């Protein structure tokens, strides 16, 4: 599925989801095992602006490999892109308890309580990921 | 910047413009090329009373973007706010020339012309806002 896959990871790379999401599949179709493969299929639905298809794909990839920061931090991504701030904030932590010097995963949790209103969390996540990377 | 920026946004929110001033000069020093950051650090002195670093920020922002009303609106108030009504007028006047649909723009500059003891030019004005927006 390493050639369906790769085609798909071309037509990913250049920016045509569709196309890229027709060969990931082609290549699910042949090789169902890989939490990577799973994973970047919910990222071209993702890219594609179908974030609800994007959680049921980076939910497989999960089982296949629960200790996958990427699918934790990208599922939170989904919800938070969705307005879910909450249910992303959580899986947010996850991936934060996975990979904590992730100055990213810090960011985006500020981001994902700013925008609920929460300044105070906000302030201290923003502070811890600025600590770990100095300077966006 | 943007995340510095952001820990700006956040501390301003809270209302601490002493840190929100911080944070946002941190991150023009990193990228001094927002209108958006230069505008955001003018209204942190506004609100922080001190109306003369805010217009020397108001400035930087609308040379960046000479066509934002908020920033010649915010220009005047800042002008309005320190009694120079005449300035201010001149300021609200160029922010409507941008986007004369807006009630407040049209409000403010009716209260300019109503503390200058222009009584005709208010009443025009106050007319105008009440219509575009009828029932402050």
């Amino acid at each position: 599925a390493e050639a369906w896959y790769n085609l798909g990871n071309a037509y990913y790379k250049q920016g045509d989801y569709d196309e890229a999401i027709e060969y990931y599949q082609k290549a699910l179709e042949l090789d169902p095992r890989s939490a990577e493969a799973w994973y970047n299929l919910g990222n071209a639905y993702y890219k594609q602006g179908d974030y609800d298809e994007a959680i049921e794909y980076y939910q497989k990839a999960l089982e296949l490999d629960p200790r996958s920061a990427e699918a934790w931090y990208n599922l939170g991504n989904a919800y938070y892109k969705q307005g879910d701030y909450d249910e992303a904030i959580e899986y947010y932590q996850k991936a934060l308890e996975l990979d904590p010097r992730s100055a990213e995963a810090w960011y985006n949790l500020g981001n994902a309580y700013y925008k609920q209103g929460d300044y105070d969390e906000a302030i201290e996540y923003y502070q811890k990921a600025l600590e770990l990377d100095p300077r966006s």
